């Protein structure tokens, strides 16, 4: 009741701490027009937010270990949803401030993403404890969906797109307050030379490395397809990013399902299954996000069933990099590996990637003739850079199947010593 209620409120703050992400990125043609930047600033959006997001994050799990990491989660919730309304009205000449401001709200978010897990693993125990934690990440697409759904909706229905910052903040504060009121007081229960011992771990390494590329796709993709599509609507003469939403929330948890039934079902025949199949995934969806770029110049709805497939496949090795990760290192080292494969993959992954895709696209489109043909073009040439580093995934997913027995055979010894 009391742990069951807070674990029900902590699920509800993670499905706006993934809202308010994708709210931006769902609303991101307006933002354009209104602030008269161009495909780099709005992929900045996303860059800071992830740049601060990514520092934050282990500055607050080293807070949250010292102090209260109730009070901690309840001003990070309350302090992005007021960045986020106040933000919401920023005037026009002020870019910098809205890309600031969406910095400020990474680092709040850091907050919450960081120590409520925590708070729910030290809430509940055993399958009770697996089983909930599993409800606070079933919040990350179904999140992620109505973000979109949420910024489209009501940008259509406001006739402005800042409702669509200042709608979400409203539910923030009430969920902030049963934080404070729902959630207990729980308290707490080298990294160096963890970090040495980590550097050779090559199944670990290149774990990190397949996340990594992992969240490079997924960072470029979910801030600039439901853009891109706009562009192919446009050309081949909303709705797009309601779609996108249904699709992404639908994908996730379609994806966590056939991974998890692939993985059983291979490890009847290979020891190597956990990291082939996230191999033959990546690959798979490798095949799909491209032709995204491929049935989106004729057809729209193709371009929602490569979309449909592609996410499914992208999103199936999001459960078992962490079961490599819990198989390969010995539990002394976990916390280090978690943290600073966190850290790796945001850095190299979707901290970067959203300005780069913005960046290439608008070095396409200066040396070239400016019209909406090409500014679609372009997108999709900047865009077709997410296959080739979701084949590199695979890649790397390839060569942690070639060490995954030799890393976990070390693991178990050292553990059972
Ligand atoms: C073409 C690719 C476009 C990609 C766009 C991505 C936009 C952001 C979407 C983020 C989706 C995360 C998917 C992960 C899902 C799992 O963590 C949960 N379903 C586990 O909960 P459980 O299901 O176990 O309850």
């Amino acid at each position: 009741e009391k742990r069951k209620a807070a674990a029900a409120i902590l699920s509800l703050g993670n499905v706006l701490n993934y809202l308010d992400r994708y709210t931006v990125a769902g609303v991101l043609l307006d933002i354009q027009q209104h602030f008269g930047v161009k495909d780099r600033g709005a992929g900045l959006l996303q860059s800071v937010f992830i740049c601060s997001f990514m520092v934050a994050a282990p500055i607050f799990g080293y807070l949250g270990d010292r102090f209260n990491r109730k009070v901690i989660l309840s001003c990070g919730i309350f302090f992005w949803s007021a960045v986020t309304f106040s933000s919401s009205f920023i005037p026009q000449q002020y870019f910098w401030l809205l890309v600031l401001s969406r910095g400020l709200v990474g680092i709040g978010e850091a907050s919450y993403s960081t120590i409520a897990p925590t708070i729910i693993g030290d809430l509940f125990t055993k399958n009770t404890r697996t089983l909930m934690l599993s409800v606070f990440y079933f919040a990350i697409p179904l999140g992620s969906g109505l973000g979109y759904i949420t910024g489209s909706s009501v940008k259509q229905a406001a006739g402005d797109w800042h409702w669509a910052l200042r709608v979400s903040p409203v539910l923030g504060m009430i969920t902030g307050t049963l934080i404070l009121i729902l959630v207990p007081a729980t308290k707490r229960g080298s990294w160096l030379r963890d970090m040495k011992a980590l550097i050779r771990n090559r199944s670990y390494v290149f774990s990190s490395l397949a996340t990594s590329a992992v969240s490079f796709a997924t960072g470029a993709l979910g801030m600039w397809i439901p853009l891109y599509l706009h562009r192919a609507q446009v050309v081949q003469k909303a709705k797009d990013s309601l779609i996108f939403g249904a699709i992404t929330c639908f994908t996730g948890f379609l994806g966590v399902v056939t991974g998890a039934g692939a993985t059983r079902w291979c490890r009847l025949k290979t020891q190597r299954a956990d990291p082939l199949v996230c191999a033959v995934g990546m690959l798979g969806s490798a095949i799909f996000i491209c032709l995204i770029f491929v049935a989106a110049k004729s057809s729209i709805v193709g371009a929602y069933i490569c979309i449909f497939v592609g996410e499914t496949l992208l999103f199936s090795n999001w459960a078992i990099t962490a079961d490599i990760l819990m198989y390969v290192v010995i539990p002394t080292r976990r916390a280090t590996a978690v943290a600073l494969q966190s850290f790796t993959s945001h850095l190299l992954g979707d901290a970067g990637s959203p300005y780069l895709i913005g960046f290439i696209s608008d070095l396409i489109r200066q040396s070239t003739k400016d019209s909406p043909l090409w500014e679609f073009l372009s997108l999709g040439y900047a865009l077709m850079l997410c296959p080739f580093v979701v084949v590199l995934g695979g890649m790397f997913f390839l060569a942690t199947a070639l060490f995954f027995v030799s890393d976990r055979a070390r693991a178990e010894q050292q553990v059972n010593q």
